[PDB]
């Protein structure tokens, strides 16, 4: 379908490529998600500060080593680090104006998390060029199937690596190409409506190929009532006032 082809590449104007130089160097993709707050990996910062910093200075750090771009052309973010979350996986930040046009907010309502079918992803893979994939979604159900399938047919040349995601709804599980460094990336239903956002997959070499056994992102859903119970006060002002 086109109609929802053109949505998307609507939507992927509010896909950032966020890059950071700090004591290492690298890239994630992140988005809009509502007014000027940004959606990114919560391990996407914990790359970006590095291990041994107290939390005072996180926000300091990453506000001197961020930045994004959505196409100078680039934003940095304000020094400011307060909603995040190390299971489901996710980080607000919020963008410092600069003159340039904030693009439009991503979160548009509760999204049905589908269950089967169709979904797309929009980022950087390779950090290169933005790109926008369709994926097919694996059912919850045949995770776990899934999973030891692959793991045999490559040992033919356990599921306890495997039980984060085994019996999670938060999450929705695929194979995509956004595998290779796009985390924070959006996911949408196919209707090209916001779902998820892409986390992680479980990478392994193989023939000194980069691979992974099965990709998962953590559900919009999720991500908000964790922010709707921890952070109340902010929720109101951002998402209702």
């Amino acid at each position: 379908h086109m109609k929802v082809d053109k949505l998307l590449v609507r939507l992927s104007d509010s896909v950032g490529y966020l890059f950071w130089d700090s004591a290492t160097t690298g890239y994630a993709t992140c988005f809009v998600f509502k007014g000027l707050f940004i959606l990114t990996c919560r391990h996407v910062i914990d790359s970006i500060v590095g291990d041994g910093i107290e939390p005072s200075k996180w926000a300091t750090i990453i506000g001197q080593c961020v930045r994004v771009t959505f196409g100078t052309n680039y934003f940095f973010v304000e020094p400011w680090f307060e909603i995040h979350n190390e299971e489901l996986d996710y980080a607000v930040l919020k963008l410092k104006e600069n003159g340039q046009q904030v693009p439009m907010e991503l979160y548009n309502g509760i999204t049905p998390v589908p269950l089967s079918g169709l979904i797309h992803i929009i980022g950087h893979p390779y950090g290169e060029k933005k790109q926008i994939d369709a994926c097919a979604v694996i059912p919850q159900g045949q995770r776990a199937k899934k999973c030891q399938e692959r793991v045999q047919s490559k040992k033919a040349e356990t599921q306890r690596s495997f039980q984060k995601i085994v019996h999670n709804p938060d999450v929705i599980t695929y194979d995509t190409e956004f595998f290779f460094g796009a985390s924070g990336s959006p996911v949408f239903d196919s209707k090209g409506s916001l779902v998820a956002m892409h986390a992680a997959g479980f990478a392994y070499t193989y023939q000194n190929e980069t691979r992974s056994i099965i990709e998962f992102g953590s559900t919009m859903e999720s991500i908000l009532l964790d922010i709707k119970q921890r952070h109340k006060p902010w929720y109101e002002e951002v998402f209702v006032n």
